[PDB]
């Protein structure tokens, strides 16, 4: 997905193959997707509602019938997390539900967005104290977000992108911060908000100790640094890191509304650090040239950590020229870590 948006989209029906047994269902791929479908419910190449894993599914039982022996108390609702599942050690993800069901759309088109019209909304894990901020405004909207879209969903650009070569790192798992400077204005933002300074806000307390607003001037320049807060209290702190920290992973060019290239970017991080300014970068791998199924890139993501004794969430892959990105999460990952 896109942050809070393509939860829910209207995808295709792939190849649809029989369950050993089972006679009731099938699996159906949907793009990089695979799931288990009721049998009379798709042939291969029907439209379809396909909900993506991390979507939270409202109660309703006239639509969603299938879900409720599946629902959770969450945020004071009733609703149903989808999550990665397996059956017989089958790996199914998400949920794919024929158009009879949602006349109303019978007019989108397959790639259609329809999160908001159905209400469906992204689950996520308790967020510690000092993760939450004063907020001072809307997160800027001349910087961009930080999302990242699935590998599982970008089945033709990847072919579109072979021969393409991708700076390839480590996806942390922490929170997203942006410390910027627009003009005369330097600011912390979260994941969704600008923050205003507290002696205890966690983004500000890591900006503070790595001087990364000093650093900010000293560049003299319209940047965004975005990265991962990791560490304590933290998202289960994968790292073992005592404290916290903010790991740089992109800077974006407000003026020209673009994201420095890998090479850009580590040049500035060498600036940042060889002037006094210490910002750390998310661990880099190997670049890759990109001539890769899904399922080969998928089976990179598993590996070591920024601590190389823990297993990582995934990889990151940048486009050597800042414009073309996607993230390869670890499955092992999503099935060891069940509640966040
Ligand atoms: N090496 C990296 N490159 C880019 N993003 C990274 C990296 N390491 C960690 N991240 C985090 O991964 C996110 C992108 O993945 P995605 O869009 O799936 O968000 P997410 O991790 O599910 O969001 P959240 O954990 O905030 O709910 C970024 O917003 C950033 O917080
Ligand atoms: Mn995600
Ligand atoms: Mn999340
Ligand atoms: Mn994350």
């Amino acid at each position: 997905s896109m942050g809070v948006r393509k939860l829910a989209t209207i995808r295709t029906a792939g190849e649809i193959t029989p369950i050993a047994g089972a006679e009731a269902i099938e699996c159906c791929h949907v793009d990089g997707w695979t799931c288990v479908i009721k049998k009379g419910e798709f042939k291969q190449g029907d439209r379809g509602v396909y909900f993506e894993i991390d979507s939270f599914i409202k109660e309703d039982n006239d639509r969603y019938p299938m879900l409720s022996k599946q629902v959770i108390d969450y945020e004071g609702q009733r609703g149903t997390r989808l999550r990665t599942a397996r059956l017989r050690g089958q790996l199914s993800q998400g949920l794919f539900l024929p158009m009879d069901r949602f006349p109303e759309l019978a007019s989108n088109q397959v790639g259609d967005d329809v999160t908001e019209i159905l209400g469906i909304t992204k689950w996520e894990p308790p967020i510690s104290t000092n993760l939450s901020g004063e907020i001072l405004g809307e997160f800027p909207t001349f910087i961009s977000k930080t999302d990242q879209e699935r590998v599982q969903n970008l089945i033709p650009q990847i072919e579109e992108n072979k021969g393409q070569k991708f700076e390839v790192t480590v996806k942390l798992d922490g929170s997203s911060m942006t410390v910027y400077r627009k003009d005369d204005h330097i600011g912390v933002c979260g994941r969704n908000w600008e923050l205003r300074e507290t002696a205890t806000n966690a983004q500000w307390h890591a900006a503070r100790r790595n001087k990364m607003i000093e650093g900010l001037q000293f560049l003299n320049r319209n940047l965004a640094l975005q990265g991962e807060i990791i560490g304590e209290s933290i998202q289960g702190n994968l790292e073992k890191l005592k404290g916290q920290d903010f790991y740089l992973f992109d800077i974006y060019d407000i003026d020209k509304a673009q994201y420095l290239t890998p090479i850009e970017r580590q040049s500035l991080v060498k600036q940042l650090n060889d002037n006094g300014f210490t910002v750390k970068h998310v661990p880099i791998l190997d670049d890759l040239e990109l001539n890769h199924t899904a399922e080969q890139i998928l089976a990179m993501a598993d590996g070591p950590s920024l601590n190389k004794n823990v297993k990582r969430e995934g990889l990151v892959f940048k486009r050597l020229d800042g414009k073309f990105s996607f993230a390869a999460i670890s499955n092992a990952y999503l099935e060891k870590h069940k509640d966040r």
